[PDB]
């Protein structure tokens, strides 16, 4: 089926927990794929050791910039940037896994995970996955947002992997 991945979550050097999260193969699997592989670390980069940089409560927790951890970086398996695969899946929720873009066809490895349903981004970010466990760990994360995104402490990804 759909791949289940993982990533634990410090708070200033506190753990936080886990959040699983299904990655939907079966709609967008190119994008699935790239999630799944920089999970594991497989292609010797990937999210571990990169953090929540812009968290914005009763919105989103963006993460995954593990070039620059400023918001400008990150890249896919497939090289820095690649395209929009496809809008089937909608911003429905809570939860939703989705790809952070700097415009049309810009996908690289930022994503970010949904507090609330962000209709307003269907059709201009790809939706590719949703939280399976933790997202009581995604509202921990989403107490040390703001209003800016400025996060209140630093919010580290310090494991991630595939289960299954
Ligand atoms: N490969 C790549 C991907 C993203 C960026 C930075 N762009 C960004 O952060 N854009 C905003 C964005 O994608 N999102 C996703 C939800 C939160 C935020 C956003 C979107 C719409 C309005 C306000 C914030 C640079 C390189």
């Amino acid at each position: 089926g759909n791949p289940l991945v993982y990533l634990d979550v410090d708070a200033n050097g506190k753990p936080l927990g886990r959040v699983v999260l299904e990655l939907k193969a079966d709609v967008v699997p190119k994008t699935a794929e790239n999630f799944r592989a920089l999970c594991t670390g497989e292609k010797g980069f990937g999210y571990k050791g990169s953090t929540f940089h812009r968290v914005i409560p009763s919105f989103m927790c963006q993460a995954g910039d593990f070039t620059n951890h400023n918001g400008t970086g990150g890249k896919s398996i497939y090289g820095s940037r690649f395209p929009d695969e496809n809008f089937t899946l909608k911003h429905v929720g809570p939860g939703v896994l989705s790809m952070a873009n700097a415009g049309p066809n810009t996908n690289g490895s930022q994503f970010f995970i949904c507090t609330i349903k962000t209709d307003w981004l269907d059709g201009q970010h790809v939706v590719f996955g949703h939280v399976i466990e933790g997202m009581d760990v995604v509202k921990k994360i989403e107490s040390f947002g703001s209003k800016s995104g400025r996060t209140s402490k630093k919010i580290v990804i310090t494991d991630c992997g595939q289960l299954s």
